[PDB]
């Protein structure tokens, strides 16, 4: 039954929902006994260029908070040069780890967490950045809502939600890159796979991914403003791909039932 300190304030430890190489994430609770996640990143082993890009990443983190609620909060901090301690909000599941539990998701549910990618992905554009590895994992489910947990800058993975300029690349990235990867979640979210999802040869899926050749299939549904969003999403020419701003005009967000 372990307890910690961030700045003055004592949070008591419930337990661990986060693992990672050198950070982990702890329910716990303040003394007032609410709720909130704790992320420690151990820092007795990272280089400069490493700790500048966490430097980075909080620094947005802050700056963001007052621009959108899709952004997970960031109440307070405690940093040195051993470790960093970050009270932030707590939810009920990251997106993957539901995705994986729930078979059929509800038409007005995938819709409400589009909607929420889309407002939290666009405020991190007007500040310039990009994200260039969403995934599903990046989006926690607070209150029934979906809010981004982080940006890319800070530091088994998966290439399903790749874009076909990032491996043609091999600065080449923009905005639309963000755009494929929130197309592959949503056409999880749509058909149960990833567009690629089926090839099992890491190599022959990159080629695929890059080939125009090759026709990604979309399964007559009878959402037909969802079929368009993914069939738009997912163009190759990122100069054919649709922009974050056109999409939060389609009719698939803007219009009700459909
Ligand atoms: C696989 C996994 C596990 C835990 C999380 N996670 N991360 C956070 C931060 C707010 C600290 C970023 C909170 C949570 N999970 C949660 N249930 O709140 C996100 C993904």
């Amino acid at each position: 039954f372990q307890s910690m300190s961030v700045k003055g304030r004592i949070y008591s430890i419930l337990k661990q929902i986060g693992s990672g190489g050198s950070s982990k994430v702890f329910q716990v609770l303040n003394e007032k006994k609410q709720i909130y996640a704790i992320k420690y990143v151990n820092l007795e082993e990272a280089d400069n260029q490493t700790l500048d890009s966490y430097r980075n990443e909080i620094a947005y983190l802050n700056k963001l908070q007052q621009h959108s609620d899709k952004i997970i909060r960031l109440y307070d901090y405690e940093i040195t040069d051993q470790y960093i301690y970050m009270v932030m909000e707590c939810g009920n599941i990251d997106l993957n780890s539901w995705l994986k539990k729930k078979k059929s998701i509800d038409p007005w549910e995938r819709k409400s967490y589009w909607k929420n990618m889309l407002e939290a992905v666009h405020t991190i554009h007007q500040h310039g950045i990009v994200h260039s590895d969403l995934k599903p994992a990046n989006f926690l489910i607070v209150d029934g809502m979906l809010k981004l947990i982080d940006f890319g800058i800070a530091n088994v993975g998966t290439v399903n939600y790749m874009p076909p300029e990032a491996i043609k690349d091999m600065s080449k990235i923009s905005p639309k890159s963000d755009v494929w990867s929130l197309g592959c979640i949503l056409y999880y979210m749509t058909y149960g796979k990833t567009p690629f999802q089926q090839i099992i040869n890491q190599i022959s899926k990159l080629h695929a991914i890059i080939d125009p050749n090759h026709e990604i299939e979309f399964p007559d549904i009878p959402e037909k403003d969802l079929q368009d969003v993914l069939k738009c999403c997912l163009k190759r020419d990122p100069k054919q791909r649709i922009s974050i701003p056109e999409l939060l005009a389609h009719p698939y967000v803007q219009i009700q039932t459909h």
